[PDB]
DNA sequence: CCGACAGCGCATCAGC
DNA sequence: GCTGATGCGC
DNA sequence: GTCGG
């Protein structure tokens, strides 16, 4: 938080470009700038000083100078008074409502939390649960609660079958004091890149976690990716815990290290690392690292026995999860 | 000093 | 229904 | 919006 005011401004600028301008490249440029400033040590005192960091060009620089001068950005002070974009920004905070849907609702005259309530029929399933738990999903999760959710999820998957391996990734694996949701990587020997012997492996896990009333709702469900809602159990007379977003991602066991690298993130770190693989002539996704040819087509998967192997290939020093919070 | 910008699962739609 | 495009979230 | 070429 040495340049919290600046990175906040940049993050709000990015939010606007994504939600209102629907210019996803402006969005990503601001958030690259926000993150490189966020880890930059000591107080930024000038747009030109900032300019030295990669991803900050002239326009961010003149914005930083204005912010440092006045404490404000006029550009944002008008965005915050513009009633239409302010309504669009707000609706995208419901999970499952993004730019298109947010602007669709606002055109129809549906502009506040109440308006969504008076209309749960114009909302797809994901959007209704996002609305149901709107206040809950804006709350972070203390690591202590994350640790309890970890023990539940793990002891339940082992109840289904003792060869499941579940790994809590996301901000938790990076060591964060709090997380926005809970991310679970799931491997089972039966499911590799060679074939799935029998699917439903993710369903059985979801089913069990539901039967014990940990998973309370579903946002999306498929054979390898579950997105839903879960809740810790409270004790007698105690206030209930908030409900929590939970994503579970089943990955071929032979592709674990690529999957755990993917799912540990952050999303910005994943994007730098993948852009850098491409410059090195490699492509990385959550399953494999593969060489880039001369034509550009991905070659065949390179062999991987650790996260560090992935790093070695693109000639990065190994970064521990803790230092991946970009 | 203009093209590329990371990559993919699931849900929903439109045109068959 | 299937295919491919888009929306959304990760 | 930014930058490597
Ligand atoms: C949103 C997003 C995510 N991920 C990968 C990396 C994430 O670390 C991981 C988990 O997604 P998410 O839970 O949204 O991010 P997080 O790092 O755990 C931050 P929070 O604690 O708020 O969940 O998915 C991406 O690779 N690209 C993305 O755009
Ligand atoms: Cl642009
Ligand atoms: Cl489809
Ligand atoms: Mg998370
Ligand atoms: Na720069
Ligand atoms: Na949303
Ligand atoms: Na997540």
């Amino acid at each position: 938080t040495l340049n919290g005011g600046i990175t906040d401004m940049l993050t709000e600028l990015a939010n606007f470009e994504k939600n209102v301008s629907q210019a996803i490249h402006k969005y990503n440029a601001y958030r690259k700038a926000a993150s490189v400033i966020a880890k930059y040590p000591h107080k930024i005192k000038s747009g030109a000083e900032a300019k030295k960091l990669p991803g900050v060009g002239t326009k961010i620089l003149e914005k930083i100078d204005e912010f440092l001068a006045t404490g404000k950005l006029r550009k944002l002070e008008k965005i915050r008074q513009d009633d239409t974009s302010s309504s669009i920004n707000f609706l995208t905070r419901v999970s499952g409502i993004g730019p298109s849907a947010a602007r669709k609702f606002v055109d129809e005259g549906i502009k506040t939390l109440e308006d969504l309530r008076k209309n749960e029929d114009k909302l797809n399933h994901h959007q209704r649960i996002g609305l149901k738990y709107f206040g809950d999903f804006e709350k972070r999760i203390p690591r202590e609660e994350m640790l309890q959710m970890q023990d539940i999820v793990l002891n339940e998957v082992k109840k289904v079958d003792s060869e499941y391996i579940a790994t809590v990734c996301g901000s938790f694996r990076r060591g964060a004091e709090s997380s926005g949701d809970m991310d679970v990587l799931l491997t089972h020997p039966s499911f590799t890149s060679e074939s799935t012997k029998q699917p439903k492996l993710l369903h059985q896990v979801v089913e069990q976690l539901q039967k014990v009333h940990f998973i309370t709702d579903t946002l999306s469900k498929g054979e390898t990716k579950f997105m839903g809602v879960c809740q810790l159990p409270s004790k007698n007379d105690e206030k209930e815990y908030p409900h929590r977003r939970i994503d579970i991602r089943l990955i071929p066991k032979d592709q674990y290290y690529c999957g755990v690298l993917y799912f540990t993130g952050s999303d910005i770190f994943n994007k730098n690392m993948r852009a850098h693989a491409l410059e090195k002539g490699f492509t990385i996704n959550e399953y494999t690292i593969r060489p880039l040819g001369v034509t550009g087509v991905a070659g065949e998967p390179l062999p991987v026995d650790s996260e560090k192997d992935i790093f070695d290939y693109i000639q990065w020093k190994y970064r521990e999860p803790k230092d991946r919070s970009e």
